[PDB]
């Protein structure tokens, strides 16, 4: 059955209005996109899309919208049955889930985040990174697809692996989790979606994308795999603007 969750929330309130957050925006960042109707089509987003993409106050109170603001350096401790949900399709991810779990909580990261990440990362050809990969006598393993250059994936995502002596299944799926927080999560002004794609404390500073709808997407994703497993997340950081009355309080 569906299990509930006791939220954790913090509420960032920012002394900014969204208004004046976008103006920010556009002044300290460039190339911002948007997908076309008909997707793998990218243009430039106009400020009222960027402004649009930017509104936290819509965000909050959508039902998956709301995990932009899922705090993904939390281990949750999700249920490992429901987690195995999520791992369906994929028998060599589903067997590590309690891998997946421990690296989760050793190296704080929610582990739906984590997981994900595995997923959308062994998927076609890369699956072959999960099952190892020999080289010059012994075996290497990549859960994450760390360091594999899109033209040549095995071959770089296994050496990189054999860099970091990453010779176990165990191994690479801790070590690249410790790389997920090094390289995703390394701000604690950017531990969520929206944070990380807007910086909003940090005016300027690294975004994680250029896609205006990067935390919109991601955020449908990961909101489809915890109603999929018939649960909810629990820690969230929403960020609110200072003209935004219906959260300003709260
Ligand atoms: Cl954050
Ligand atoms: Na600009």
């Amino acid at each position: 059955a569906f299990k509930h969750v006791k939220s954790d929330i913090k509420i960032e309130k920012l002394n900014v209005t969204l208004n004046d957050a976008a103006k920010k925006q556009i002044n300290n960042y460039t190339s911002q996109q948007v997908s076309n109707k008909k997707n793998d089509a990218w243009r430039d987003a106009s400020a009222t899309e960027i402004k649009s993409a930017m509104d936290s106050g819509t965000f909050i109170d959508n039902e998956k919208q709301k995990y932009q603001f899922l705090d993904l350096s939390k281990y949750q401790g999700i249920d490992k049955n429901r987690i195995k949900c999520m791992l369906v399709d994929r028998p060599t991810l589903l067997k590590h889930t309690d891998d997946f779990l421990k690296a989760a909580k050793d190296k704080h990261v929610n582990e739906v985040y984590l997981i994900s990440h595995a997923l959308l990362e062994t998927g076609a050809v890369k699956s072959e990174l999960a099952n190892g990969v020999e080289i010059d006598g012994k075996k290497y393993y990549n859960f994450y697809g760390v360091g594999a250059l899109d033209k040549d994936p095995i071959k770089t995502g296994a050496e990189y692996a054999k860099k970091h002596g990453w010779d176990t299944p165990e191994k690479a799926i801790s070590g690249g989790a410790d790389f997920i927080h090094k390289h995703f999560l390394s701000s604690t002004d950017q531990n969520t979606l929206y944070s990380m794609r807007w910086n909003p404390k940090n005016p300027g500073e690294h975004q994680y994308a250029t896609d205006i709808k990067w935390a919109e997407s991601n955020a449908t994703i990961i909101a489809d795999f915890y109603k999929n497993m018939k649960t909810e997340g629990k820690y969230f950081k929403y960020f609110v603007y200072k003209d935004d009355s219906k959260h300003l309080n709260k």
